[PDB]
């Protein structure tokens, strides 16, 4: 590992102020980092494990702790660092826009095409670069990806379940019955994902028990048209969850498609009121990243750097 | 022709001044929030209004120079976000927690090494050679400022304010040629950066305490200047001297001086003595690497 990557913290260092949030390993929270000697406090997001862990418990977190903070991509968060209390603690970039999921919920009525096409798009990119350095997320879910800002999603919890080893309804058919993980049910769980995005956040398979969803999904039911697709969108979701899964869609298939869909937005969603949504505006973008947002967007084949010696 | 979509147009509804931060010849700055519409997130900025109302006449000029500042693009150097035209009209920037570099190496005198100081140098004269490449004089380098981004990270400001509003004067940061014959070149800004480097190296002390303001050019044609910094070795003394040199064409350039104080920084504690140095913190990459993902994201 680069051990540089991830900071190891001194109890002293940081202090937590507010719960944001539980899952189903820990609790995060809103805090702050201060540094040793410095008068600021820098806001930070940490995580508080649900359970205690042993010393060889928490060897087996900072080893995988150290591959979570290699990740160097726009569309994915990256761990920053660890306390390595009794309950052990992690942090990460606070994103004050909170979760995509809670997002789209509160903004229901006030997010167009373009948005939701480049959320799409960039799902696909940070869930592509994953699979380029063979990590396997296995919990990616609309309250999986946090938003940076209105217009730069990322990805976030890669890495976790295996690490700490339900979440049946976004599991492909393959994860549910024989604990069969891979980036191609990480893509089942990318079409459950968009399906969340495209209803303004519904709950997938409202009011059937998990412990059911595998049943019906042997039959081939699956979750129906969001009512603001055309069918163009709807049957990638649908390949998303095809049994064989070497034959659902691949990520980079997946970034091409959504891209090419999101030069004409109109074309691919119908929403109500789309003519007068807010679009993302290259003065209004320019500011939001020279404020809270500075890392390269580009594509690394599209940056300034990418042949420059 | 600059691209006016680098500089934001805000209205007053935009944002909000919550807390003074501090004040300058021209205007006061605050801690502001900027609150992007349909939005319930606040995003901490910092604003500037400046200390007399201006015109519409006016307005068009300073928003003219708006442009200009809005365009630089240097790790090493601050770029304008956005303006509002207010009465007085108020400027916005990205919020620096740590302040200026002057305030900064005062309030830490006891705990800075030689790797930081020579960094810091090595980095406001790559963003001075920047302002060079884009033709922009500053006119008022020194510490003051300097903005800390990360105490790795320090970035040149309010070039450009002086020529612009100006009718405060900072006589004992100014070339000779700019106090006679209010001449203002890269090569004056050259020996701002000379003195900006002896207020680091003696942890913020004031440039000829002691001595009245009107005397200096009078002193300056006499010979006279800055002491050499007890921690300076006299590698470091001979190029502020050089900075000083009458004939501004002699003095270096910040492309040279870029070079020099990198050499410098490769091996500190050969051209900076310091006591305990050997004990100070160092810049580290895992310290480094927590503040760029946190607060200092942008490429280096
Ligand atoms: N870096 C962050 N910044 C702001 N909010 C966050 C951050 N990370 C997580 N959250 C929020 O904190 C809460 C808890 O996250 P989390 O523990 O991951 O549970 P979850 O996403 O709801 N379910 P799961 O991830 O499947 O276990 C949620 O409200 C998240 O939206
Ligand atoms: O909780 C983890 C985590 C913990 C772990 F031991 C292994 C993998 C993880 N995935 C992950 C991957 C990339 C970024 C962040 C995380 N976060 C979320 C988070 C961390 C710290 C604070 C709040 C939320
Ligand atoms: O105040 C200016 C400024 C105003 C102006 F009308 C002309 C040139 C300027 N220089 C400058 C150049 C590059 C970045 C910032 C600035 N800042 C500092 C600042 C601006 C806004 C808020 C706080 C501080
Ligand atoms: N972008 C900024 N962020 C935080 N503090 C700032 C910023 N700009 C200026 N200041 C502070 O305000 C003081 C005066 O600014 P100025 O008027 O430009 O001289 C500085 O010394 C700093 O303490
Ligand atoms: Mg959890
Ligand atoms: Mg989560
Ligand atoms: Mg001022």
């Amino acid at each position: 590992p680069n051990q540089a990557l991830l900071r190891i913290l001194k109890e002293t260092e940081f202090k937590k102020i507010k719960v944001l949030g539980s899952g189903a390993f820990g609790t995060v929270y809103k805090g702050l980092w201060i540094p040793e000697g410095e008068k600021v406090k820098i806001p930070v997001a940490i995580k508080e494990l649900r359970e205690a862990t042993s010393p060889k418990a928490n060897k087996e977190i900072l080893d995988e702790a150290y591959v979570m903070a290699s990740v160097d991509n726009p569309h994915v968060c990256r761990l920053l660092g660890i306390c390595l209390t009794s309950t052990v603690q992690l942090i990460m970039q606070l994103m004050p826009f909170g979760c995509l999921l809670d997002y789209v919920r509160e903004h229901k009525d006030n997010i167009g095409s373009q948005y939701l096409l480049n959320w799409c798009v960039q799902i696909a990119k940070g869930m592509n670069y994953l699979e380029d350095r063979r990590l396997v997320h296995r919990d990616l879910a609309a309250r999986n990806v946090l938003v940076k800002t209105p217009q730069h999603v990322k990805i976030t919890d890669f890495g976790l379940a295996k690490l700490l080893g339900v979440p049946i309804k976004w599991m492909a058919l393959e994860s549910i019955l024989h604990r069969i993980y891979t980036h191609q049910s990480d893509v089942w769980s990318y079409g459950v994902t968009v399906w969340e995005l495209m209803t303004f956040g519904s709950k997938p398979y409202d009011g059937i028990p998990a412990s059911e969803i595998s049943s019906i999904l042997e039959k081939g039911e699956r979750l129906p048209q969001p009512p603001i697709c055309t069918i163009d969108v709807y049957m990638i979701m649908r390949k998303c969850w095809m049994i064989d899964a070497d034959s659902r869609p691949k990520f980079r298939e997946l970034i091409i498609e959504f891209s090419k869909m999101a030069r004409d937005p109109q074309r691919y969603l119908v929403i109500q009121g789309d003519e007068r949504m807010h679009l993302p505006s290259p003065t209004d973008s320019n500011f939001y990243r020279a404020l809270m947002d500075e890392e390269d967007m580009d594509d690394v084949v599209d940056a300034d750097e990418y042949l420059i010696p």
